[PDB]
């Protein structure tokens, strides 16, 4: 084999995750959408977008776009008036730098150097370049310049789980190899102004925010430098029945314009299981309720559905909703986020492992197709 | 290893290409495209576009914008009025329906079951959509809904090697792995009006046409049920130093800008040795001359630099000739051509391997960044 492929599981040997400064709060951000916007006088719809708020889960986001940008490129606040270049102006740097602002964070905890990047796998839903987010993050983190990418522009929500399970085979294919795997989103593509005749956009308007998070990726760690964090078992998707149309996006002279036209609560809910218990089986099968859970946060009605069918304790979606609760949707990011908190609770509380005490744990996106992704991963001990 | 990987190296097990059926004789392009576009009266910048096309190294070109249709799109004729729409409602539908011709093929040729493909790696630089061309064509081709996808939208001409590179270490790592390897390219969305503003556009217009490729790849072939056409040994790529901004691309409102740079074969040329001398080591680093050259035909400044620097016989670049003769640059799918054209060649010359009697050779393709993709391979015996 000429170039000679690795022994062990991929693991995750680092975690960093990043968001913009500004924080709006959920709870006020009604009268600041529907006045930035000029829309102050539609109260019905105000009153709507309120609803859709409260309903929401989300007590605080994170954007870039902050009254000073938003005043300073008045088309990203119409409805429909063509604004896709000053769109772009924006994403275009931002969403690698927040990507390398994640990235300094999850080597540092990895240990090793950063000349000793081998791959980068990198999603995106905000907008798209040539070159890519992948070659700016290259070049900012000044990495080698041999360094192998794989740009997935335009992923949706599915694309936290994406980049991992990609990263899994190129980790696991090369001695020696050590993945940075990369989910980074801004929400300036899709932002506009509210309307009666968009109902999708007044709830993305109340769901997404900013973040990044980037993981570390690699097989054969050396024992006295590197700590894996969780292994990386087995990864899989599939396209549910009958939800064409669920989620459609299309990216127009005004920006990225998503329609609903499904259930797609509904449509995750009724087929979760029989999927899940696939990729349960090449660990054993182990119940439900002794496994961690690191779903992506959609949104409450998803995390909701998905308890209730599976018969989950309580704790089992916190790790989810607590990353809803303070970042709301941050697209492929978010589950990225997820598996740190789910981390995180588990050292706060003492368990035994970073899984909150659980062995194994599904590792859950989804979004257009209607697509679901899922991952099996073991958790290290908690020394 | 919970999910069991493969033992050989990935080996090609099936070829197939399609274009639209409408076909442009370079030395009339000028006039129908000055004409189509109402600008005749822009004399001195058509005998410049007539140079071009002259010194292109291309006889014709095929393309989905015939007459008809661009009458019926008038947007997409002007230079900088807004298009993206119309330009979406044509390749989101013709960009999978053109690489489900080609893996149709590509499937005949390998002789497998479509209900045992596993995976697909898309390529393409021609819009975006959710759900992404890999989606469209795992349903045109009625694959099961849990094929694994990677789609690298938005590459620009590297993509072709790259999404063999990736089906490298999918088919590698996973036991039983049968990958579409996918590249497919539409002009309707960079298509626009020559302008004295934008020289880069007239290369542009000069150069890309239509067409997708698509390979069967997969490692372990069953004998006496699946022939390999060639093995994948090696797989790397670099950033070329001081090239930012050689080749650029921003999707707008009125389609996708490029930029194109004097330097760029000057920029390949006076680099590529000094990494190809790396790639060939993990073989043995053949000589220059017993390898054949299935190498990007991105133009003919680059394919004869590249020649002469490295001294290479004649008949070495006469694949990406061919390709460049008869169908233009067609972006990332271009590559794919050239590799069966060699094989073709080889067939038809009677040779010892379908390497044209070389035992390894390289798989090229370039790109923004500037990015250089490069592939070692070995070619199968000629029986
Ligand atoms: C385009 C190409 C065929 C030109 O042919 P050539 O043998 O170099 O001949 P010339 O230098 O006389 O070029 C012909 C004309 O094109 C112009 N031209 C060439 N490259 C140009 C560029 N990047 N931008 C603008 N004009 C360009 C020249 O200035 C000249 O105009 P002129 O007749 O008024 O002097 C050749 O330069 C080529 O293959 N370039 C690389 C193409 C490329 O970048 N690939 C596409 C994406 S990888």
């Amino acid at each position: 084999r000429a170039q000679p492929r690795a022994e062990g599981p991929a693991c995750v040997l680092g975690i960093g995750t990043a968001v913009p400064p500004a924080e709006f709060l959920q709870s006020e951000y009604p009268d600041f959408f529907f006045n930035i916007t000029n829309c102050g006088e539609k109260e019905a719809l105000k009153a709507k977008f309120k609803r859709i708020c409260d309903k929401s889960g989300i007590r605080k986001r994170h954007m870039f776009l902050t009254e000073e940008v938003l005043k300073a490129n008045p088309g990203i606040c119409t409805y429909m008036e063509p604004s896709l270049n000053v769109r772009h102006d924006i994403v275009v740097v931002q969403v690698p730098k927040l990507a390398a602002e994640a990235a300094q964070k999850a080597i540092k905890e990895w240990g090793g150097r950063k000349s000793d990047i081998t791959h980068i796998v990198f999603a995106t839903t905000s907008g798209v370049n040539m070159p890519g987010a992948d070659h700016a993050l290259a070049k900012l983190l000044g990495l080698k310049p041999t360094v192998k990418r794989v740009m997935m522009y335009q992923t949706g929500c599915f694309g936290g789980a994406s980049v991992l399970r990609v990263a899994k085979d190129l980790a696991e294919n090369n001695k020696g190899a050590r993945v940075l795997a990369v989910a980074s989103e801004v929400t300036a593509v899709t932002y506009r102004a509210p309307s009666e005749n968009h109902l999708d956009g007044l709830v993305g308007s109340a769901l997404f925010g900013d973040g990044a998070g980037v993981y570390v990726v690699g097989s054969d760690p050396k024992p006295e430098v590197e700590k894996p964090l969780f292994e990386v078992h087995w990864a899989g998707e599939t396209i549910l029945p009958e939800s064409d149309g669920a989620i459609d996006g299309h990216l127009t002279e005004a920006g990225l314009i998503f329609h609903l036209m499904k259930d797609v609560p509904g449509l995750i809910s009724k087929n979760i299981e029989k999927f899940l218990n696939e990729a349960r089986k090449p660990v054993g099968s182990p119940a439900w309720n002794e496994m961690f859970w690191a779903v992506h946060p959609g949104g409450p009605a998803i995390l909701d559905q998905v308890e209730a069918k599976l018969k989950l304790t309580k704790d089992k979606m916190q790790g989810s909703r607590d990353i809803l609760s303070e970042f709301g949707n941050m697209s492929s990011a978010s589950v990225l986020f997820v598996l740190d908190q789910i981390r995180h609770r588990s050292v706060k509380m003492g368990a035994s492992t970073l899984g909150e005490g659980s062995e194994f744990g599904f590792f859950i996106g989804f979004g257009p197709g209607l697509t679901l992704e899922v991952l099996v991963l073991r958790a290290a001990p908690n020394s």
